[PDB]
């Protein structure tokens, strides 16, 4: 009813504080690549990316990035998104950027301004926060709040990162003991080999 796009995402990120996690099935784009596979989400900040089409495992703690290379028997890391204050991507988004509907209010197309089923937001960011390695995303969200497609611009301007979700469900469980999050000991420093 008129609602603004500040007003939207204060729904959306109300509703991302009372989910304990998330399970989607993910397709993102890297250094030219599509990779493939299945993203568990300990909110506020954690996740694991499992692939399917190779060994490797992403896997974030909110402030580092982590990619292990099992074949090489090591591991990768770098910051996840440098020059920000970290806590999860929903906070991220309410505190580093300022949103603004893409295009319109309305629903649309994933890909155009044409009639479709998406909510579109831009996140730009607020650059008396610290510049960061990515300066805006633009986020589609289906009808429940759910999370379509993030596209993240590397503020160096090279290509963008898209990010598919689908087969989003919530509140499957993740043990707290399963997994660690941040680099492990043994782990290699590296600036920015995934931006
Ligand atoms: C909820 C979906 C987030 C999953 C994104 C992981 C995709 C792998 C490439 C990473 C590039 C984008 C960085 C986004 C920063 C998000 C901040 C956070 O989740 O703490």
């Amino acid at each position: 009813m008129q609602i603004s796009a500040n007003q939207y995402f204060e729904g959306i990120y109300a509703k991302y504080q009372n989910i304990e996690d998330m399970q989607a099935t993910i397709n993102f784009t890297l250094k030219g690549l599509k990779q493939t596979g299945v993203l568990l989400y300990k909110f506020p900040d954690k996740f694991i990316i499992n692939l399917d089409s190779n060994n490797q495992v992403f896997v974030s703690d909110g402030e580092f990035l982590t990619v292990y290379v099992p074949s090489l028997g090591t591991s990768f890391n770098q910051q996840l998104l440098k020059g920000s204050s970290g806590g999860g991507l929903m906070k991220v988004l309410n505190s580093e950027y300022s949103v603004s509907y893409t295009n319109s209010p309305n629903l649309e197309d994933l890909d155009s301004s044409e009639p479709g089923k998406y909510i579109k937001l831009t996140f730009s960011r607020k650059l008396y926060k610290g510049a960061a390695t990515i300066n805006s995303f633009i986020i589609a969200f289906a009808p429940d709040g759910i999370i379509r497609r993030i596209t993240a611009f590397p503020t160096s301007g090279g290509r963008e990162i898209v990010i598919d979700l689908t087969a989003v469900k919530f509140n499957v469980g993740i043990l707290d003991s399963k997994f660690k999050y941040d680099p492990p000991k043994s782990s290699n420093k590296v600036d920015n080999f995934l931006y």
